[PDB]
Parts: structure tokens; sequence; C-alpha cells
């Protein structure tokens, strides 16, 4: 689709289902996340979701979370057919913003191809168990998890604009 | 053009010139930044760039910068016909990254180019006052906008991808 169309309704609602992007479609999303300067990706799908679920749940448990949070951790991976874990290896604010630039690009690449992506990154991102699951070293850091799949069904800047008249 | 080529084969725009986005085109860009804390946008153009230039230069001076740095600060606003100052009200600094990316794409989609700049001057008391920043306000940076003056490219994720399961 044309870049112009990418400025559509932007009604990114929840509920992502199959089909999940595959082959080049998925490669295109990853590529887009890469070109946004001015990263290690983990593909979680199918049976892999089971494992991820177990890891998140153990993470929540070790973190002393409550039943509801624990159950939410276990059920998380099944909210989309595909999940991409973004791990990073240059000030703080720099990487912080670069991460956001990359994530937004990935979500746009998914949309452009008829898919959708929901970004997630809670406290479990810092859980020793979860970090270990993705082989995170001391310097390594889990940025977050991008849920992908096929989606299932006006902003006013004016109140926020001022002119530097001079 | 193609959104995918725009995202993948971006080929960063080099140098911006007239015309700059105006009216709704600009509103379109700002609206894009709002869609994935309330941001405050400052529109700097024409005469405003000269005022912005004096503010930046003073900041460099107040910081005891050398002439090279002082010259760079004074000259900065003239590298594009339009500049948008993004002020946030204090997903951390990641939301900023998402908004700026969206705005750049919104500009590039309409044939414009957007170059993001920050620098230590966003922290300067002089610069913060010029934009009326309070203790709860933080200048995120400046988005330079104009018509790109200025090419294929395709990254390979493979060495950067591993299957979990």
């Amino acid at each position: 689709m044309d870049a112009l169309e990418l400025l559509i309704n932007r009604r990114s609602a929840s509920r992502l289902a199959e089909p999940a992007p595959t082959g080049e479609q998925l490669q295109n999303i990853l590529r887009a996340g890469m070109r946004a300067p001015d990263w290690h990706f983990f593909v979680i799908e199918g049976e892999g979701r089971e494992r991820f679920s177990a890891v998140l749940e153990q993470g929540a448990i070790a973190a002393g979370s409550d039943d509801k949070a624990i159950d939410k951790a276990r059920n998380a991976p099944f909210r989309a057919p595909l999940i991409i874990t973004v791990v990073a290896k240059v000030p703080r604010w720099e990487q912080e913003m670069s991460a956001g630039c990359a994530v937004m690009a990935m979500q746009m690449a998914a949309v452009a191809q008829g898919f959708g992506g929901i970004w997630r990154s809670g406290a479990l991102t810092e859980s020793p168990v979860v970090r270990e699951a993705f082989g995170c070293r001391e310097q390594d850091k889990i940025v977050g998890f991008l849920y992908l799949g096929t989606p299932q069904l006006v902003p006013d800047p004016t109140p926020f604009v001022t002119y530097f008249h001079h």
C-alpha cells in the first residue's frame, strides 16, 4: 500500500489472530525495525508459545505477583499467533527512543502488509527467569514483546500547538 | 510511494529546503505523532527561526561553549524551513521514539523530509525558558521539516533472528 494509505483510520484495536505474518512478510517487519537509527529478535510461534507461557508464569511467580497477575502471565502468549521478543545489547535516553522508533516502524510494516502488532513490555521484562530464557547477559536487555497476527475488527493537535512568533 | 519501501529502503533524506509543510499537511504530521502524556508542539518558521536561533546561541554561550559550538547553535535553525519543538509533560522515553517515527513517516508520505535533532541544548535553562518549560516540562527535541534535497537498500535480519520454541 502507499505510504499515504498508512495514515488511515489507525484504529489499532486488540484481538490478533491467524494468519500470522510469515516468510518475507515477517522479514519485512524485522527489516523495518532495524532501519531507524539517526538488536536480537526471537520468533515465538506455535509450540514455542507454550514455553514462553511457562517462562512468563515462572517469572511472575518468582516476582511474588498475585494469582491474577500470574494467570495473566500464563495466558499472555496466546493473545496472538506470533510474538517477537526484542533484545538489545550511547546514553540512556538514546537507546530508549531508538527502541520506540524501531517498534513503531515494525507496527507500520505489519499494517502495510495487512497485519497488526501490539507492543508489550511490563516488569517481567526484567525478571531473571525471563531474561535467562532469552540468554540475556549483564549488558543485555529485553526491550519488549511484539504480538503479531491478523486483526479482528479524530485527534486534535490544536490544543497542543503554539507558534514561536518572535 | 510504497510504505514498505519507505520503511525498509528509507535512505535518510539529506538536507531540507523550501517548501515546508503548511496548513493541514503540518496538522497531518502533528496528528500522526499524537496517535501512538499530552505533547506540546511549537511551530518555528520564517521570523521565528531567527528568534529560535538567538535562543540556541545564547544557550551555547551560557554553557561556555567554544565558537565552533556557538556558531553551530546559531546556524542550526536555518538547515530547514520549518522546525517543530516537541515538549513532553512529565514506554519511558520510548513513547517519544514512537511519536517521532510516526511524524517522520507522515512527512515523508506527503513528499517532505523530517530530520530529528536533540542535543544538550534541549536541557539548557535558556532554551527551556524560551519555550516556557516548567518543572513538569521537558523539551524532547526538534523535528526539522522541508522538501528533501538528497536509493535502494535491504537489511538482513537473519543473523539477528532466532526461533524460540
